[PDB]
């Protein structure tokens, strides 16, 4: 009569669907620290250490409510391989017959859960604003998907910044004033960081031990391993950084790593925070007049608008979804993505930070490492590897489509009709990198030419056949056109020299 009730380590939430429907008289939780999780792909150990310590907080947590619990622990050598090992054995010591488990964000685990000769009755994952069916069912019979109307329709359903049937301050949508760069500012808020208490920095200790070789540095760790904690890091951001976040929401400093971001992404794909009471905090800061609208409502459309299409898309496109190679770009992810020096300022700051903090902001994401591996032509599960990897808050469901979809542009166009590339002058204007940076930004050819200037024109050329036929693009073929002969020629040659160090592995 007793049922496992599986919590996966993204799934500390209170009010997960499997736990409401456990028996605490009954039924067994079961969490499991197994390297098989740990190594699916070689996450930057700051997330692995994250997550085992939270799942550690969230297991003793639920004894405190009533829960059994049977925690299998990374460094019990009884421990098995994988979430499956662990379910049986505890099927075994048990005598049960079934696993209820909330469906996980990830096809290879929902995959492994299914081939597991132990039934498992999965119940969907209630902590989006969008449910599945329904998500579903917006997108039915739509030739071409677009975020906004998604974002639109979410406005209404929700009633966010919503003043009738009319949006907040009278337009829907205020990303146009959400474009300008930032300057050093000695008003301008750090965010919250947290100290390790002993307990995460015992598993600190052991994720410095079993996995070494794992790109990132593990230390000093500051991220938020409980809901507590989490709730801490929302209040700041909300009261301090909130009324920032338009106004410097693409921009770049070489000295700050952060911004006015709210560095709460790894906290709600945990469940330690969850969507609505995020967004709800930021609109009453617009209604109370703390913060202005161009940032609240940017905020919230990027959690209640991408971060719900993103995972609508995810969970539509199914299991082969990482195979998506509409470009047919094949190469190797260049060394500087795993900390191999490089002369480019922007990428050099990005992968640095992603080394030490496990975090870059959005545009970084995008508009620096993003663009530079789409313009260099690397295969997309190569860029998919290593987002997937490295960021503090990267999990299947939230990374892939960002990642294949609206950065590399390998799939259908779901996240955007015109790919994410840009030459240097776009660096150059949302950042301050490129003064300090040995390459020259405004050279379109010679030695020092900055190399987003010869492969974006590159990129462009290569896939002019698919992309001319693209009204969101014809422009900038015009423009090409009306360079004399030998300019382009020689940008060519140049992209193409460039190239070919690039892949060779060559310091660039
Ligand atoms: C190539 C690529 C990979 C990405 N991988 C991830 C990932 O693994 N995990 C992840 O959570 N986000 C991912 N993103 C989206 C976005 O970059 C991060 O969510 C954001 O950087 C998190 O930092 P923050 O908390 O400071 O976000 P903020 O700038 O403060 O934004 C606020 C919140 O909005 C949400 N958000 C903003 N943009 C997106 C987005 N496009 N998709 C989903 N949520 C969004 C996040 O919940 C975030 O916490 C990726 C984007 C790109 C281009
Ligand atoms: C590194 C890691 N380790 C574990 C783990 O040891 N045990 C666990 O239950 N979950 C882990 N996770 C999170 C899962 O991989 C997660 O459920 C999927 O990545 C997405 O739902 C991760 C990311
Ligand atoms: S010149 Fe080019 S490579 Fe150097 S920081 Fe600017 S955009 Fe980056
Ligand atoms: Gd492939
Ligand atoms: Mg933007």
């Amino acid at each position: 009569l007793t049922r496992l009730i599986l919590v996966l380590g993204d799934q500390l939430s209170d009010d997960l669907p499997a736990l409401r429907a456990a028996d605490p008289a009954a039924d067994l939780v079961v969490m499991a620290e197994v390297m098989e999780e740990g190594t699916y792909v070689p996450h930057h150990p700051q997330k692995i250490a994250l997550i085992l310590a939270a799942m550690r907080k969230f297991a003793r947590r639920l004894q405190e409510r009533g829960f059994r619990v049977a925690y299998s622990r990374l460094d019990d050598p009884d421990t098995g391989p994988s979430i499956g090992a662990e379910l049986l054995r505890r099927a075994a010591e048990t005598g049960a017959r079934e696993a209820v488990a909330t469906r996980p964000g990830d096809w290879r685990l929902i995959e492994a859960l299914e081939a597991m000769p132990l039934p498992v009755r999965f119940l969907p994952d209630d902590r989006f604003l969008c449910p599945a069916d329904e998500f579903a069912r917006w997108t039915e019979g739509r030739k071409q998907l677009r975020m906004e109307w998604f974002y639109r329709e979410m406005r209404r359903r929700t009633g966010l910044l919503m003043e009738g049937d009319e949006p907040a301050g009278g337009k829907w949508n205020f990303d146009t004033e959400n474009r300008k760069p930032a300057a050093p500012d000695l008003l301008r808020p750090r965010p919250l960081r947290f100290e390790p208490d002993a307990e995460v920095r015992a598993v600190l200790d052991l994720v410095e031990a079993r996995f070494p070789r794992h790109f990132g540095r593990l230390r000093p760790f500051h991220w938020a391993t409980d809901r507590a904690e989490a709730l801490r890091a929302l209040d700041h951001f909300i009261r301090e950084s909130l009324p920032r976040f338009g106004d410097e929401q693409d921009a770049m400093l070489a000295d700050d790593p952060f911004l006015s971001h709210a560095l709460l992404s790894s906290s709600m794909n945990l469940g330690l925070l969850g969507p609505m009471e995020v967004c709800r905090r930021a609109e009453t800061e617009w209604r109370e007049g703390r913060a202005p609208l161009n940032a609240v409502e940017g905020f919230i459309r990027q959690i209640l608008g991408w971060r719900e299409y993103v995972r609508g898309i995810w969970t539509l496109s199914g299991p082969d979804y990482i195979r998506s190679n509409g470009l047919g770009h094949s190469a190797a992810l260049p060394p500087l993505y795993w900390g191999k020096p490089t002369r480019m300022a922007c990428l050099s700051a990005a992968v640095a930070q992603t080394r030490d903090l496990a975090y870059a902001h959005h545009i970084q994401r995008l508009m620096v490492t993003g663009n530079f591996a789409l313009l260099a032509g690397v295969d997309p599960a190569e860029v998919h590897e290593w987002y997937l990897s490295v960021y503090i808050d990267a999990l299947e469901w939230v990374e892939a489509p960002n990642t294949i979809g609206m950065s590399q542009f390998a799939d259908h166009g779901l996240l955007g009709s015109k790919p994410y590339v840009s030459s240097g002058a776009y660096i150059d204007r949302m950042s301050d990198y490129c003064r300090g940076c040995a390459y020259a930004v405004k050279d379109r050819t010679g030695p020092r030419a900055c190399p987003f200037n010869l492969l974006y024109w590159h990129f462009l050329n290569r896939h002019r056949a698919r992309f001319e036929r693209n009204p969101r693009m014809v422009q900038m073929y015009r423009t090409w056109d009306r360079m004399e002969e030998t300019h382009r020629a020689r940008v060519l040659t140049e992209a193409e020299a460039f190239l070919g160090r690039l892949h060779a592995g060559e310091p660039v």
